[PDB]
C-alpha cells in the first residue's frame, strides 16, 4: 500500500459549492468525495476503451398486461445467458412491474443488451447503470 | 481569491490510472480534470426531483472486507424499512460485492436515502435510478 | 373395492427415467412407486401450520415457453401484492427459468398462495419454505 | 414428442384422499399432480446419484446485529463464487433479515454449502430447497 499526496487548485466558488453539497449528501469530507469522483471517472473510461470486464444494472418498468412485452423481455434475456446474472422483480400495482437486471461482461455487449431491452415498446421507463466489478478499483 | 489550493491523499494505483487517462484526453494537469469532475458532480446533484411517488434502484459496489461498510449498509437500510423493498446481492470475487436496492416512496426521501448509501465510507461506486411507475 | 385402476399419459422421456429409477430401487411395478409418492405427498400436505405471522420463499422452475405459465404466474402474483415482497429470477438455459418469490403474512394465506403457484400448469417443480422470524 | 399411456392401481381410500387434497391445493386434475410427483421423485434421485448439475435455494433468517453472523455469511458465500449465483435480502424488522441464496452446480457441493451456512450460530432458521435446472425435465 502506498498513499500519494498531491495538491490541486480549484476555483474558489466552485469549491465552496462542492463542499456545501457533499456535506448535505452525507460525505464526511472533501477527500472522500473527490476520490469517489476519480473512481467514477475511471469506471466510465473502462466502459469506453478496452475489453475488460465491467458490471451494470438495467432497471425497467412495464405493464405486464400490455402487448407482448413480458414474452419479449424473457426472449431477449435468455439470449444473453452469459452476461445476465439474475433479475429482481417487484410488483408495483395490479398492472405495473419494476424489474432490475444485473449484468456482467464486456461493455459493448452490455450496452447492446440495454439498447434492446429499453427500445421495447412495452418498456415505459428504463436505465442502464454502468459500474464496476470492483476488481480493478481500490 | 480565484483559486483555492489544497491537498489530497490517494492510493497510488488509483492515481496512476487517473493520470494515464487524463494525459490521453489532453489535460494539462490534475486540477483541470478534477475541476471538471466537480462541476459535473454539482450539476448532476442540483437537478430537482420533486416529491411525487417514485420507485427506484440503488446500485452499489464495495469490498465487503473494507472498514465497516457491511455493517453501516445494513444499519442504514434497516432504518428505512418502509422505503426499502428488497436488495439483490452478487458476489463478484473474493472481496467485491455488487448490490442493488429496490426502493419506493416520496422522491425527496428516496433521494435522501440514496445519498446516504452512496456516500457511505467503503462504497466504491454507485448510482440511483428513480422513475415514476406511470406512463412513458 | 380395495384398488382403483386408472390411466395416465406421460411424456416418454419422463417415463423412461422414472422406470430406470424404480427398477434399481427394487420396485416390482409402477403402481407401488406411485402409491408411495402419493402417500408421502398426502402426509406432507396434512401437517398444520397455524396462522401466526410468517416469512417465506417459494422456489419454482419452469419452461417460460410452455403454455401460459409466465402470464399465469404474473397474474396470480399481482393478485397478492400485500404478501409478495419481491421475486428473484435466474435464466438457467434457453428455455428454463428458476424463480424465488419472497413472501410475508399469515401462515394460512401464505400456504394457500404457495399452493396455487406450485400447482399452476407449466410449473415443473417447486417448494415452499415458511419460517417464523423469531428465535430458533 | 411421444406420450405413453399406462394404467396403475392405487388403494381406493388413498386415491380418494389424494383427489380431495390436490383439488384443495389448486391442481386441475389427478394426472397433472401425479406427473409432478414423478418429476419431484426424479429430481431427488438427481441429488442422490451422479454428478449432473442441479439447482437449489437456501433460505435463512438471522439477526444481523448478533455476533459475527453477517461477516461469517459473506466469507462463506464468497468462498463459493462458482456455485452461488446471487442472493435476495429482505429486511424483516429492525434486527432481523431474511435472505435467500440461489445456487447451481454439483449436488454434493451445494449440500456442503448449505451445511456450512445453516450450522452458523447466528442463523436462526434455514432450509435448503433441492430442485432442478429444468434441462433434464419435461
Ligand atoms: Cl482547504
Ligand atoms: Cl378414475
Ligand atoms: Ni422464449
Ligand atoms: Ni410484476
Ligand atoms: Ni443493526
Ligand atoms: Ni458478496
Ligand atoms: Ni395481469
Ligand atoms: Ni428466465
Ligand atoms: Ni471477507
Ligand atoms: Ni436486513
Amino acid at each position: 500500500m502506498e498513499l500519494i499526496r498531491f495538491s490541486i487548485s480549484i476555483p474558489s466558488k466552485l469549491l465552496e459549492k462542492f463542499d456545501q453539497i457533499i456535506e448535505e449528501i452525507g460525505y464526511e469530507n472533501r477527500s472522500e468525495a473527490i476520490r469517489d469522483l476519480i473512481r467514477d471517472f475511471i469506471i466510465r473510461h473502462e466502459w469506453e476503451v478496452g475489453n475488460e470486464e465491467v458490471a451494470g444494472t438495467i432497471t425497467i418498468v412495464y405493464n405486464h398486461d400490455e402487448g407482448d412485452v413480458v414474452k419479449a423481455l424473457l426472449d431477449l434475456q435468455h439470449e444473453y445467458l452469459d452476461e445476465i446474472i439474475s433479475s429482481l422483480h417487484v410488483h408495483m400495482d395490479e398492472h405495473n412491474c419494476l424489474e432490475v437486471i444485473v449484468v456482467k461482461g464486456e461493455a459493448k455487449k452490455i450496452k447492446m443488451i440495454a439498447d434492446k431491452l429499453l427500445s421495447l415498446k412495452g418498456v415505459k421507463h428504463g436505465k442502464l447503470v454502468m459500474t464496476s466489478t470492483g476488481k480493478e478499483l481500490v
